[PDB]
C-alpha cells in the first residue's frame, strides 16, 4: 500500500546522456546508436535567440564546431542535420549503452518521467504530464535543455519529450524526438503565453480509484450521474470532458474496486462542488491529475 | 523554475539489484562487491513470521539454500551471516557494476530516494523522508522487501534504508544497511503501531524558501516572531520544535532570498493559524515537509 508520484528507473536513459557544446553554448544531448539528438538552439547566441534563422545560422557551422562529450571522452562528429527543432549529430561510435528504444509523440494527459540533466550529467528524475495546453510543469534551470522525457515497457525506452524552453510563466515547452514542438511554441525568445490549463479528468478518476484501493474511502458517496451531467460540472471547473473512451480505459480499475465509473464521477462531482473540507486524499489536499489509469494499475500491481 | 519532488538518478542502484530466494520466499537483495544484503525474513515461511526465532531458523539453512539471481544469471553463494535484521550472503563474484558507496544511518527529517523492486527488477523511483516516528510513507507491495533507500554525492551512493515491512496503518518500516531498524519496529508479524507523525518544521521552511525563489510569494507577511513564540505554535500543530541548528542550516536559503529565518517562521505561523484559504504553494494545497534545506539548494542550483 501507499501511493507515490513514481518515476521509471532512469538507468537506461542515464547511459544516453551526453554534453553538446557549440561555440559558447552548452546543453544536453541524447546519444542513441551513432546519433546525438539535441535542441537546435545550441547553435544560438543570446542575441540570435531574439529572432533566429536556424537555416542561416547552421550554414556557418561545420561537424567540428559541435563538441560532443560522453562522460569524460570526446565523440567524433561525422555528420550534422536539422530535423524540425532538433539537431542530429552523426558520430563515428554507436553508444554501447543504447537501450531498446522508440520515439513516440504523446497525447496531452499522458504521463512521463524526466531525467533533468546539466552538462550531460543527470541531476534528478521526476514524474510529469503533458498538460492539455501542451506544456509541462517541470523543474528545469538554464542548462537543462536537451533533458528528455520517457516511458519504459519492460526493456524498451519510449522517448517522448526533449526540453527546449521555459515560458515567462515558469512552465516548460519542448519537442518530441523528431523536433516537433508540443503545442504552438516556437524556439524563439519571444513572449509566448500558454492556453487554459485544464484538469485531466480521466487521471483524477484513476487517482480516486488508487485512493479507494489504498484505504482512503471518505469521498465515496451514495450518488451516481451520467456522462452529460458530469461534463456540465467538468466544464464549469475547467476539467476535460469525459468520453466513453475514458470510461473504457477506467474499466480495469472499476472492475478491481467494484465501483462503477459513473459512480466515481458522482464522487468527483461532489468533491468539485463542495471541496475537500480540510480533508486529504492520498496525502494530498487537492485533486491529483498526473497519474494515468495505466500508472495506477502499474503501481498498484508492481509492474517491473 | 518549477519545483518537483525529485529523486536521484537510479542507475547506480539498478546495477546492484538482485533476487534472493530461500525456499518458497522471494525478495530483493543488494549486491555490492562480493556481498548480497537482504532482509533476514527471507528465511521465513508465513507461519514462522508470527513469532520467528531467526537464530534457530538460520541453523537449518546452508549456503546452497540461498538462491541469488542477478538479472538472468545465478551467483554462487560461498558464505552466509546474520547482521542484526539483514543477511549478508557472500558470493564468489564481485558486482562489476558496484558504484562508490557508503552505509549511513539517517536522522528523522532527512530525505532519500527509493528504488522499488520486485523479483530483483526495478519498477520505479520516488523521493521519501524518514518520518520523526521512524516510518516512511512509501509505495510498496508484497515482494518489494529488500528495496533500498539512498542518497548520491556526485559518484558516491549512500545507502540508508532497506525495506522490511508494512504496518497495518499502510506506512513502512525498515532498517539501515547494518540491519538495525529505524524506530522500535521488529521483523515480526505482530501489530506494531507507529507513534505521532509530526511535521518536519525545518523542511516546511526550506520549501517556503523554494516557493519564494519560484515566484509563489502570497504567504509572505509583515510579521516576525521568536524561536520560543514560533515553537508554542509548532507544538500546537504537531510540528517539530525549531532549534538554532535548524535556523543555521536555513542560512543559505535565507541569504539567497533576503528573508530572515524568523520572518519565514512568522509566515509559517500565520499559515498554520489561518490555513491556505483555498490557495496553493508550489502546486500544493498543504505544507510540504519532505524537502530538506539541502534538497532545496540542490534543485534550485542544479547539482549533478
Ligand atoms: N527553444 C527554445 C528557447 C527559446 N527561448 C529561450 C530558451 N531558453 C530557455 O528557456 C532556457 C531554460 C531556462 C530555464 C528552464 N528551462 C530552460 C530556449
Ligand atoms: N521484517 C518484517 C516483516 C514483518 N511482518 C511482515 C512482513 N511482510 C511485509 O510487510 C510485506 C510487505 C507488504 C507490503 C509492503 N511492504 C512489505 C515483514
Amino acid at each position: 500500500s501507499g501511493f507515490r508520484k513514481m518515476a521509471f528507473p532512469s538507468g537506461k536513459v542515464e547511459g544516453c546522456m551526453v554534453q553538446v557544446t557549440c561555440g559558447t553554448t552548452t546543453l544536453n544531448g541524447l546519444w542513441l546508436d551513432d546519433v546525438v539528438y539535441c535542441p537546435r538552439h545550441v547553435i544560438c547566441t543570446s542575441e540570435d535567440m531574439l529572432n533566429p534563422n536556424y537555416e542561416d545560422l547552421l550554414i556557418r557551422k561545420s561537424n567540428h564546431n559541435f563538441l560532443v562529450q560522453a562522460g569524460n571522452v570526446q565523440l567524433r562528429v561525422i555528420g550534422h542535420s536539422m530535423q524540425n527543432c532538433v539537431l542530429k549529430l552523426k558520430v563515428d561510435t554507436a553508444n554501447p549503452k543504447t537501450p531498446k528504444y522508440k520515439f513516440v509523440r504523446i497525447q496531452p494527459g499522458q504521463t512521463f518521467s524526466v531525467l533533468a540533466c546539466y552538462n550531460g550529467s543527470p541531476s534528478g528524475v521526476y514524474q510529469c504530464a503533458m498538460r492539455p495546453n501542451f506544456t509541462i510543469k517541470g523543474s528545469f534551470l538554464n542548462g537543462s535543455c536537451g533533458s528528455v522525457g520517457f516511458n519504459i515497457d519492460y526493456d524498451c525506452v519510449s522517448f517522448c519529450y526533449m526540453h527546449h524552453m521555459e515560458l515567462p510563466t515558469g512552465v516548460h515547452a519542448g519537442t518530441d524526438l523528431e523536433g516537433n514542438f508540443y503545442g504552438p511554441f516556437v524556439d524563439r525568445q519571444t513572449a509566448q503565453a500558454a492556453g487554459t490549463d485544464t484538469t485531466i479528468t480521466v487521471n483524477v478518476l484513476a487517482w480516486l480509484y488508487a485512493a479507494v484501493i489504498n484505504g482512503d474511502r471518505w469521498f465515496l458517496n451514495r450518488f451516481t450521474t451520467t456522462l452529460n451531467d458530469f461534463n456540465l460540472v467538468a466544464m464549469k471547473y475547467n476539467y476535460e470532458p469525459l468520453t466513453q473512451d475514458h470510461v473504457d480505459i477506467l474499466g480495469p480499475l472499476s472492475a478491481q474496486t467494484g465501483i462503477a465509473v459513473l459512480d466515481m464521477c458522482a464522487s468527483l462531482k461532489e468533491l468539485l462542488q463542495n471541496g475537500m473540507n480540510g480533508r486529504t486524499i492520498l496525502g494530498s489536499a487537492l485533486l491529483e491529475d498526473e497519474f494515468t489509469p495505466f500508472d495506477v494499475v502499474r503501481q498498484c500491481s508492481g509492474v517491473t
